[PDB]
This record gives structure tokens, sequence and C-alpha cells, in this order.
């Protein structure tokens, strides 16, 4: 038997975790029931039945022990906005007492809450507007007074920063102590609103109108305000007094982005700022001053992180990493060559010195002791998409050890790793090429405790399966490696010729070529339909450094969409693809890329589909389009905006069979840049396939949306490859 | 040769037709440049030579003549709303002076102008607002001050009454000389929005949000007062003094509405008005009173016309035809047997004769002079589908001839008229089943005069093509005759079996089955395709009688839907019909019915397209939808609201291949409805074919748009009936 398309719909063959939360030093949290379970030897002492707020009447979305213990946050209530962001509703249990706190309680709409790193002290946002509870029980002390509904964001992030920014909903920076309590400020005033239908259920007879501020590139941005309040002098009577920290002279001329906040010690904490020409950013290290009352930043404190071949950061500049007393620290930044590589970084002075080289990249810090710091990369025989931990020595950076490498070279070449809260122990989490593994680590000499969760459920089951194999190498053009995976179907015999999709991401800092294995969609296709899945990483993608990375710099739609094409060429002339029958298809980036493919007239493909896809970059989100493609002015990169969109191709679409898929509900790429293709593609009399999606966003996540569109999808690949 | 897909969409075969505009009792106007010619003779002159508006520099869209010549209204700029209205810029050119009048130009963006009956008065609508020119080169007076967008509508219909009550943009009405104007004020402050995106070009950057006052079935309605100005009173240093005529006391004590005006007199006008539930309608009578200024409706003049087994009027309640002393007036009413037919009803009085009986109907009255009233009905050869004109004497009811009956008795069976301005003179106009044939002649001895187009030229053309023939038959059900037609394909073989495309509408007085001759997308499909396109007339439909027609009553979705399964098992049962291939097809109504067709669970249908379709009536508005339905509240009729939506018939698809179109600006059934449908099939896992169009309405008639939905339905018929 194979892996059915209802195999991957409806989780027939589970990826077993073993997803742990750290609560201290020694041990850690588990869901089973929740347990406690001690590091050192295993055991386990359940330290919270199932069945005690089965007396609450509520379904328990998520749990939230404070650090000193003592309560637990109980959410519920949870109403998911974007792709981070959420409302919900919360209640704090003592312990101790073994019950409910039930006055001054945490209101309803909760937009986010979060206990300080040690003690109880908890911060949340309600109404965009920040709120401290010194003690579970007590009133709250309001922060910010300035909270508006889709206009002033305090303690939470807009719709861009959100998604583009920070990856997270929260804009909230308590101290390592939690003395401070730093946040920054959105001010969304005059950023424009995308507007779109939303249906809702059958019952609603008018369609509601969904309205974000969102910035389309070029578009009058978020301004940021950041500040910094004492939680260690909160009056009752007088209003909370927030501490302003401006952005350097440097980012205050013009459009400026918070991009990192990280505190370094109890008193002093360090700021990110990005311009909008995402090509130059400055980090301000601040510190508090008990005789002022207030934050100083030196000038001469600051550091320059800049990129003359693009722009900087991966996605963003990459967060420092400060030892103990806080007068240095270490972040991931490009070296002269273009790769990233850790520098170790003094407070006070302006050069670095590079602790890692090579022609490979440092992926990220992921714990920092006063003897060793410990990373993670794709150093490993030279391949960009494995992933190894690695313990350099602070006292000499010569003193490199890989700690995953050989613990299973044949099934485990991509780890990720979780520190206890003092990095006496870690828990490696390899998730490829094998079946996922993760086992848990004493770091004081790297010996191996325990395999915490193998997989031998699913291990067994599958041998039963006729599953699909998965081929990770590289192409040589231009004389340089680019590296392709291939879900290969089963008993693949290279003298047959088979039918092709080629897989599509290809946006810039894009990894499709690595050696996770995954249960998907491609897997079935694989498994059951005996097409082969491909995916390439060319010009544009990642973790190769900037010389590949950069080529696409202000040329978005150009290289990273040759490649694809390039790539099923030199799979074309590997024997067994059959070039009668290559498709292409992908999401978001993907869609972009897909449709952009196919309709350059290559006449390689024969079909694709493109979901969510981006149509041009004028409609996209500014911090994501401008990053890559500057502004769409005349006096910047307008021309290359105008050359790169999928409207503009709309008469090479005669020569495939396209399917264009697009949620209605979709806040990130807009239903309206899938609407511009279609009526770009009827107006030269195009004939395609298309499918929206009512009230789906980007994800297309619902649960049915989910089993129709991979299932409408099956269906259209199949007819493309005259497939049964 | 066939007529190909193509044929279709390029016109290769184009029906001449002989549009006509009359001037006086004698002489008409035509296109060739502008001809004026004498109906006695035939001999023509140059009106106006095209040759004197390219110096205009602006298209002209259309033109209007002053009823005494003197001017002409120029058209241009002109921007399509809804189905009648419009905004567009207009100039008056002197045909004297033979120059473009420049002094007091009427403001670009005006909504709608109008000459007087008789000589050069102009009243027109702008923002909302409604002015007067006496003479076009003179300022204008300005009527009313109470226009404002969205909310007061004055001289000009909202969305509701322009789409299911006027057929009109226009809510101004001249008394027979100009003297008077009336006018309908609309109030909307409190109907709610329909709100939907539209895109617009590719540079647009945020989809702009389309808002319109859209009554859904139970909503809040627009209010509508009533007004009569003397425009021989005017004066540039008064305003101008509107006298309202109030609804009669029967209609102020509910919701209303003013559903037909009508002067009969210099100053005497009859309105008609009726109930929210539209089963109740009075018609007011109002005289001028002279000394007053004001105008007055006596109770001694109401009539009431009322149906006990569903709603007033086919659509609406027919207009009076006055004589020409405004004491008598013919208006199409239904009988006592639930036929619709001219009654004779005197201005005092409240009984009226009925001139004309019959199991058969009228149509509409086309006029009237002292001796003869001339109507169309469906009488001749006992055929609800056939339309001939007739001639019945005012003092003898039994005198009653044929004008059209046996003047072409193969090629014509379906005939409409244009009368002379006094009726001395009337152009006929043949559609079916032959080739369409004009015809011009004088009702004074009732003889024709000349051949004014017989579409010669195409039938030259058709002569090679293997065209489809159409067969007009019936069906006993219920031991009731039900009428169909069959589109046939050529060299039909009734031993063969042919694949069967049901094409429907279906709705409340509806007609699918004419003489009509067409060349329209069923011509293609049976023509190329050898497909057998049919529709039925089932219990509903229009022209057979009360008894056929309000057996739908608050009863949509239900035997209209039924009586259209049914008409696929008779066809089925002829013998000639693949029963393995039977579709279904539909827009609008049409859309509705084969939605609900294929959600029937009766394995009749193995596909069916529905273009823009109903999906639930309390989503459609509420001067339609209330018609048939009554309110969607408890105590009415909410019931079947629910039990009547396509949304709850969707496990049922699971059946069926179903293709789903709809426009994204669709602001009659609006993109909502849709998107139900498609959520309602993807919440039980139904896999469908879905296409949207990106900013086209209901008619999906953009050039571009309406070959890419008729290409690509042909996609999906072909496959579905396995069609090469
Ligand atoms: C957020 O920014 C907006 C726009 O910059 C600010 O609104 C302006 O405030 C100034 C001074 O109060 C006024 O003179 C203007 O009328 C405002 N302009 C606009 C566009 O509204 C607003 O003050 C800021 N809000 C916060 C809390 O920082
Ligand atoms: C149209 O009707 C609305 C009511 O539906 C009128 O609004 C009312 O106006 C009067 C006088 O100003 C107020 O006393 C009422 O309270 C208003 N009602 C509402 C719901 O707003 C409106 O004025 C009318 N339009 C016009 C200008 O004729
Ligand atoms: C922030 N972020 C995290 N994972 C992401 C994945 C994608 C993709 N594909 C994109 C993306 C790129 C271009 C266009 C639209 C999208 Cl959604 C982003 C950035 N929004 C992502
Ligand atoms: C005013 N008008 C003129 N021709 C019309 C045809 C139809 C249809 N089918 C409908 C109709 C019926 C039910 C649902 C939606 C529509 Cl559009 C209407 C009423 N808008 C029409
Ligand atoms: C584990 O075991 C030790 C000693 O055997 C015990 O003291 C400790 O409390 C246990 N830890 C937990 C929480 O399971
Ligand atoms: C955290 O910093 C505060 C601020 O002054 C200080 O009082 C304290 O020493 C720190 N926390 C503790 C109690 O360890
Ligand atoms: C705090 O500030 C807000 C806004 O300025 C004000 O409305 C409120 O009265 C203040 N409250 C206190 C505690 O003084
Ligand atoms: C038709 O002919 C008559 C005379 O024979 C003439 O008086 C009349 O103007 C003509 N009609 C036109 C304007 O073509
Ligand atoms: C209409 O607009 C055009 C230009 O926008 C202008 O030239 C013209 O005079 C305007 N017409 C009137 C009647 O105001
Ligand atoms: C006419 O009425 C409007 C307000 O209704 C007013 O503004 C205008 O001045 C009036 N003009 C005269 C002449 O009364
Ligand atoms: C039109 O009718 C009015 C009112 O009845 C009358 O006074 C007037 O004389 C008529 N106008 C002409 C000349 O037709």
């Amino acid at each position: 038997k194979t892996y059915t398309l209802t195999d991957y719909l409806k989780n027939t063959y589970r990826l077993k975790l073993y997803s742990l939360r750290w609560i201290s030093d020694h041990e850690y949290l588990y869901k089973q029931n929740i347990l406690v379970f001690n590091a050192e030897y295993g055991n386990s002492s359940v330290f919270l039945e199932n069945s005690t707020f089965d007396e609450f009447g509520h379904s328990i979305n998520d749990y939230s022990i404070s650090p000193d213990g003592q309560f637990i946050l109980l959410e519920y209530n949870y109403v998911k906005q974007w792709r981070h962001s959420y409302t919900a509703s919360y209640d704090i249990y003592d312990l101790n007492k073994r019950q409910l706190i039930t006055e001054e309680r945490i209101p309803n709409n909760t937009q986010w809450v979060t206990w300080s790193p040690v003690g109880h002290k908890l911060a949340y946002v309600w109404n965009n507007d920040i709120y401290v509870k010194i003690e579970p029980n007590l009133p709250s002390y309001r922060i910010t007074w300035t909270g508006k509904e889709d206009i002033i964001y305090n303690g939470i992030t807009d719709w861009v920063y959100e998604e583009e920014v920070f990856s997270a909903y929260s804009a909230l920076w308590w101290s390592p102590n939690g003395t401070f309590l730093a946040y920054a400020q959105f001010n969304d005033t005059e950023v424009p609103l995308i507007e779109y239908s939303f249906y809702s259920d059958e019952s609603l007879q008018y369609p509601k109108t969904v309205r974000v501020p969102y910035p389309k590139a070029g578009a009058v941005n978020p301004t940021v305000k950041f500040f910094v309040v004492n939680t260690d002098s909160l009056s009752s009577v007088t209003n909370a007094t927030s501490i302003q920290i401006t952005a350097p002279a440097s980012m205050l001329i013009g459009d400026h982005y918070l991009c990192d906040v990280t505190w370094a010690t109890q008193e002093r904490i360090s700021l990110q700022w990005l311009r909008r020409i995402q090509n130059y950013s400055v980090m301000d290290i601040c510190d508090y001053d008990e005789s002022s009352g207030r934050w100083n930043c030196l000038v001469a404190r600051q550091h320059i992180e800049m990129s003359t071949t693009g722009w900087v950061g991966r996605f963003r500049p990459s967060e420092p990493h400060f030892t103990l007393d806080g007068n240095s620290f270490y972040k991931i930044i490009s070296n002269e060559e273009g790769y990233r590589h850790i520098c170790y970084f003094q407070i006070d002075k302006k050069d670095c010195t590079f602790i890692t080289k090579g022609t490979w990249e440092v992926i990220g810090i992921e714990a920092l002791t006063s003897d060793y710091l410990y990373y993670i990369s794709n150093e490993y025989k030279g391949m960009p998409g494995g992933r190894n931990l690695y313990k350099i020595q602070l006292s000499d950076y010569t003193k490199v050890t890989c700690l995953s490498c050989e613990l299973n070279p044949e099934r485990c070449q991509y780890y990720s790793v979780s520190f206890s809260k003092e990095a006496k122990y870690y828990q490696l989490r390899c998730s490829g090429p094998g079946l996922p593994l993760y086992t848990l680590h004493s770091s004081v000499n790297d010996k191996g405790l325990r395999v915490l969760e193998d997989n031998s459920a699913l291990d067994k089951m599958l041998q039963n399966v006729q599953m699909p194999s998965k081929k990770l190498d590289f192409i040589i053009l231009n004389e340089t490696k680019f590296w392709y995976q291939m879900i290969l179907p089963p008993h693949f015999d290279k003298s047959k010729k088979y039918p092709l999709l080629l897989d599509v991401y290809a946006g810039p800092c894009s990894q499709k070529a690595d050696t996770v294995f995954r249960l998907n969609w491609a897997t079935y296709l694989a498994s059951t339909e005996n097409i082969i899945v491909a995916s390439f990483d060319g010009r544009g993608s990642g973790y190769q450094g900037d010389k590949i990375m950069h080529a696409i710099n202000r040329r978005l739609g150009t290289f990273e969409v040759e490649d694809q094409i390039e790539a099923a060429r030199q799979f074309s002339k590997m024997g067994f693809v059959d070039n009668k029958r290559i498709a292409i298809w992908g999401w978001s980036y993907g869609g972009y890329v897909t449709s952009m493919v196919l309709g350059s007239g290559s006449g390689v493909f024969k079909c694709g589909i493109a979901v969510a896809p981006v149509s041009r970059w004028e409609y996209y989100d500014s911090v994501y389009t401008e990053r890559y493609m500057g502004l769409p002015t005349p006096e910047d990169n307008l021309d290359h905006y105008r050359n790169s969109t999928v409207m503009s191709r709309a008469e090479n679409f005669k020569q495939v069979e396209y399917l264009l898929i697009h949620g209605t509900a979709d806040d990130n790429v807009h239903f309206q840049q899938s609407a511009q293709i279609s009526k770009a593609l009827v107006d030269v009399g195009v004939d395609f396939q298309a499918m929206w999606y009512t009230d789906e966003d980007h994800g297309i996540a619902s649960s049915t949306a989910h089993q129709h569109i991979y299932t409408h999808m099956s269906h259209f690949i199949k007819q493309c490859f005259s497939l049964p």
C-alpha cells in the first residue's frame, strides 16, 4: 500500500513530537496531564492533573507558569487574528492556594500576556494599552492611555511589524529580573487600510468590510516610539511614568523601523534600528541612570551594520547575545566574503573580530555560557541543507566541537536545540532525513542522558506503506553549486520516465532543499501518483552567503525565476524525467514565481498552480517588499516594479494550463493580487482554472478548506498529467 | 459549416435590427449620420450629417432631438452604473443656428436629462437634485435642494427602485404639454449598505470599496414622497414651490411603494401605490385645483387592485392608458379566471368591464386612439409563447382584427410594435421563429407600406451553415399543458441519443419557451456540439394565468425547481435523450434553480453551471424577493426563507459536477451569494469548478469577460458530456 491523499489530509501517520518547556535549570514541563520531568534521572511528578479545570466549563487553550512557579496562567476563548496575533480570556490559578483568583481579574479580549522573567509580576495588553499586575490578585497599573484601535499600538505590533519585523504580536520586553518593562508604540494614523469583504456565517445578511492599516510598497508607514517604564516604582495614585528612548540621529533623518530589542544587563538595553532603505542599521546600547531617572544611549556606543550588496540581516539584523556583564556581545553578521559568521563585539569598540569563518553560515546563536558559545550551522560536510549544533570555546576560537554530527550521521542531519535556563542541559531535535529524533543531553560533558522520542510508532506502521525517498544534491551552474531535492516515488527506476512537479518558494533567503523529513502533499504525489516532486534553491536563496542571496537585490522576479526554469531544464537532462509532463506550483512567493515562470513563455512547463500569489510588488507590504525592491518611485526602482508583474506576462499564459487559487479574507497577500491576475488573463483571452476560498486567509488553514484545496490541486495535477 | 463558438463570440452572423425613433405623426429618425424618413412615401432626407460632430472632440454615445426639432442633445462621457443608470456629459446644439450652445451648459456628471414632451423645455438631475431649463441657452432654475448622495434622490431612483420598480434611473414625469414636472423623491437614510471590493485598473494600489444602499429581504426599505412642480410659474428670484401629493391612507399605514406614475391630461395624473406586502395596490387619480395651485386625489376616484392567490401585476401593477379626456382608462388586470386582460375602467365607478376574455393573456396595451385599442397578446393558435398585434374596436368588443397573425404565418410569430406619435403608422418587429423581419404600416387601412429590414444579408450567410432548428411544444402534467422548447442539432435524428442541456430561468412570470429566433450560445452547442438545449416553462412561469404563475407564491425554490426536474425525466423518456448525459445551467434565478436542482438528490443531472446565482433569498433585494416570499420574519414566512437555500442542499452535490461563476463587482446578486455556496460545498467536502470574474457585474458583460466565460463554460460542458 501507499501514502494516499487521505493519509496526508487526515494524518494517518503522525510525526510524534516531544515538545518541552524548560521551567528551571534542572527541570522541564511536558504535556503527557502536565508532568514535571527531572533532566538528570528522567523521573516525573504529575505537576497538574488533567481534570483540575474540568471544574471550569471553558476549554483551556494554553497554560503558562510564572517563573517562580507559584501561579499558572490559563488561556481560553482563543480567537486568532493574524500569523501570531490573537485575543483570549485568562484566569490565574494560585498553585499554593489551589484555586482561581476572582477579584481584580484579567480582562476579556487581552491581546497579550507575559510573566516577568523572574517572580510573578504580570504584564498584559488590553485595548491597545499596557497593564502591569505586581501580584495576580491586586489591581493593575495603567501604563499607557494612548491606546486606540487600528491607530495607536502600545505593547503590541501593528499588522506589518507583526508579520515582517518581530514575527510576534508582542512588543513588550521585560528586563532580566523584571525590574523594567520596555515596550514599543506604533502610530498607524496615516497608514492606509486594505479593505475586503468578510462573508462570515450564512446567517449574516450583509457582508462585513474588514479594514486593516496595511502599508503597501511605498505607502505611508507606521511610525515607532520606544519606552521603558520602571515597574519597581508604580503608584496606585500617580500615573505611571514611561521613559522614552529616541532613535539614533541617523535614523530620525527619515522613515525608520525598530527592528530588534534585546536586554543586555539589568540596566543596559540594546536597540536595533533600521532605515526604510533596509541596507543601514544602527544598534544603540542604552544604560539606565539612577541620578537622572532616564535612559542614555551614547553616540559612542552605536554600532553600524550595513550592506552595499543588498539589505542587512537575513530578514532583519541578527540579534546580539551579551556576556553576563554586558560589556561584550556576539551577533551574526555578513563577513567580508559575504558569509554570515559570528562576530565578537566590545561595547565600546567599533571593530569586532570574527570568531568563525569559512564557506558556510552560522544559522543562529543558541546559548551563551561563560566558558562556551553554542551555535547552529550548515558547515557539516559543506551541506547548506543540514543543521548541527556546535560548541566554540571562548578562550580558543579554534576549539570547535560538533555536538550533533556523529550522534547519528545516517538518520540525523538537521538539528534544532533547546537549552535549560542555565544551559546545564539541552534537548536535540533532529528532523531529518530519518524520522525526527528527540534526545536529552547534559552540556557539562555532552554525554546523552536518554532518547526522548524516536518515532518507533511511526517507524513501525511505515514499513507497510511504499514510502518515497528524498534525494538531496546540487547542480553546477556558472561554476557554482545550487542545491536541489527530489521526493522520489517508491521503487524508483531511473530507466523509466516520470512526471515532475517543481515545488517552489524561491523567495529571498528561501531554502527548499534541505535534509528535513516531511510527510506532506509531495509525499502523497510521490507515494501514490508516482510524481517526482523536485525543489531547487537558485539565486536569491539563503544560507549560502551573500553572493548567492543578494543576487536578486533590487531585482525580484528575475534570477530566482530564471533558475527554476534552468533547474527544470537540468532535471530533464537527468534521464528519468518526462519532459512532456513537468509542472510547477507554489504558495505566496512560490505562487508569484510559479506564475512568473508559467508566463515566461519558456515552453518547459505544461502547467502550474499558484496559490495566493503576489501579482505585483506594489500590492504587497512595505517592509518586506522594499527590503528587496527599494521604493516604487521614478528616482528609485519604479521601472523594475513595473517590469516584474505577472499581469505583463498574461499573453504567454496561452501556452500552459493554469490553476489560480486564493482566499477571500487573505490579509497578507490580498485577494486583489489574484483578482488582477485573472482580469489580466481574461483581457487576453487565456482560459485557466480558478478557485476562491470564502473567508480563508493566507493560510487556507481551515480543516475543510485545507482538505478542499489539496484535493482540488490533486485533481488538477492528476489531470494535467493524464492520471486517472 | 456550423455555427462555431467563435461565430457566436465574434458575431460572425449579425442580426440587422431596424431601430427607429418617431418624431412626428408621420416622420421618424434612423442612423446610417441621422436620416429623416417620411412614413407615407419612404423618401429619405439627411437630418444630421456625421460631419458635424468630429470637430466636437468627444465620442458621442447617444443623441436626443427636442420634440419640436429645434435642438439636439448630445451625450458623451457615458459612464455606466446599474442596469439603467449612468453618469454622462451633455451639450446642446442649435439646429436653426447650427452651433453648440456655449452658455449655461449642462453640468458634468449629469445623472438624467429629459426634454418636455412638447416644445423644448429641459429637465435634468445633477448631484441628486432637479434642475429645469426653459430655454437651453438660459440659466437653469433649481427645483430641489434636499439632494445628497446615497441618501436623498430627487428625480432619480435609488438602486432598488431602478431594478425592481421603474426599470429606469429616471424618476421624472412631464405632463403631456410640459406645463408640470412630476417627480418622486427617495429617502435611503436607513437602508443598509452592500459593500464590496472594486479592484479597477492594475495601477490602483489599494482596492476600492463600493457601497450602495441595498435593502435585502426584510431590511429597512427606502421611502418615497412624490411632488409636482409647475414649470410655467418658475422665476429666477424665488425658489420653485413643489406641490406634494401624499400616498393614500391605506398605504401610509405601513411600508409602501410608488409603483406607477402616469399622466392622464394636462391637469390630471394617476398614481399607483403598492404595499410592502405586494398584494394590495391603490391607484389615486389627482386633479390640479386651479385656484389653489395644489393637487387633489378624490377618494371617489381611488382604485383597488389585489390578488388573493399572490402578488399584484405580472411584476407590478399595469399602467393605465387614458382616453383623451382622462375620464376613462384601459388597464391590463387579471380577470376572475386568473387571466390578465384589458379592463375598461371609468374614472368614477368602481367595477370595470373586461373588453377581452379567453384562456390566454394580454401582454401590453400598445396604443389607443378614439376609435381603436392596439394590444399585444399570446392568443393566436393558443400559444402563450407567441406574440401578435391586435386591434379592438372601442365601440364593439367583438370586432377584433389581428394585424399580424397572417402577415407571414411561417417565419413570424412573435411581434412587437412602434406606433407613430398619433398612431397613424406603426413599425412591426417580427422576432421569430424565422429570421427577424421589420415592416412599416399605416393603421388607417392596415396595409404594409414597405419592408424596412428583412435580414437578407444574414439569410445569404446561413445557407451553407448547418444551423439548428427549434421545437416549440407542450406536455400534459397534473392535467395542465406545460410548454418547452428544444434547440435541436442539425439533421436531428429521433433515433439517436443526444446529450441534453436544460437552459433555465424558471423564476416567477418567466418564459423560456417562445417562438423568438436567437443567435446565442445555445445555437453553438446545438449546431456544433450536437447537444439538445431545452428550456421548460413549469409552475410559476408567466403569460398563462394566475393558476400557473401564482403556484410558487411564498414558495420560491419548490415547484419551479421540481417542474424542471420532471421536465428532464419527460424529455429523457421521449427516446432521443442520453439520460446519462443531462446537464442544467442558468443565470441569476436560473443559477439558483440550477443550483437547487443539483442539490435535489434526484440523480437525473450529470452536471450544471450556475452563473451569478441567488443562494439564499435573505441575500436578494426586498422589492423583488418579498413580492414572492413575503417577509423573512417568524410570524410571516421565515420558515421557507430558510428551507429554500442552496447551502442546506450541499451534501447532495457529491453527486454532480458543479461549475460556479460569479462577477466580483455584482451589485445585483452579490458575490456574497456565491461565496456562501462555495463555503458550504467546502464544509461537506464536495469538489467543484469555480470561476470568479474580477470587476464584472451581474451581466458579466464586458467584451473580453463575456468571451472568457462562454469559452470556459463550453469546456466544462464539453468535457462533462465527453465531447472531444
Ligand atoms: C500619531 O501620529 C499622528 C500623525 O502624525 C498624530 O496626529 C497629529 O497630531 C498633531 C499634534 O497633535 C496634530 O497637529 C495633527 O492634527 C495630527 N495629524 C493627523 C494626521 O491626525 C498623533 O498625534 C500621533 N499620536 C500619538 C499618540 O503619537
Ligand atoms: C428622510 O427620512 C429620514 C428618516 O428616515 C429623515 O431623518 C429624520 O429627520 C428628522 C428631521 O431632521 C428627525 O427628527 C428624525 O429623527 C430623523 N430620523 C432619522 C432616523 O435620522 C430625513 O430627514 C429624511 N430626509 C429628508 C432630508 O427628507
Ligand atoms: C515573514 N514570513 C515568515 N514566513 C514567511 C513565508 C513567506 C512566503 N511565501 C513570506 C512571504 C514572502 C513574499 C510574499 C508573501 C509572503 Cl507571506 C513571508 C513574509 N510575509 C514570511
Ligand atoms: C429586473 N429584471 C429584469 N430582468 C430580470 C431578470 C432576472 C432573472 N433571472 C431578475 C432576477 C430574478 C431573481 C434573482 C435575480 C434577478 Cl436579477 C430580475 C430582477 N433583478 C430582472
Ligand atoms: C525526582 O527524583 C528525586 C529523587 O529521586 C526527587 O527528590 C525529585 O523531587 C523528583 N523530581 C521530580 C519533580 O520529578
Ligand atoms: C534586579 O534589579 C533590581 C533593580 O534595582 C535590584 O533591586 C535587584 O538586585 C535585582 N533582583 C534581585 C532581587 O535579584
Ligand atoms: C492619567 O492620564 C490620563 C490621560 O492623560 C488621564 O485621563 C487620567 O486622568 C490620569 N490618571 C491619573 C491616575 O492621574
Ligand atoms: C418627401 O417628398 C415630399 C414631396 O414629394 C417632400 O415634400 C418631403 O419633404 C419629402 N420628405 C423628406 C424630408 O425626405
Ligand atoms: C467638464 O470637464 C471638462 C474638463 O474636466 C471641462 O473642459 C468642461 O468645461 C466641463 N464641462 C462643464 C459643463 O462644466
Ligand atoms: C432656496 O432655498 C435654499 C435652502 O433651502 C436657500 O439656501 C436659498 O438661498 C433659497 N433661495 C431663495 C431665493 O429663497
Ligand atoms: C398646457 O396645459 C396647461 C394647463 O392645462 C394650459 O393652461 C396651457 O395652455 C397648455 N399649453 C399649450 C399651449 O399647449
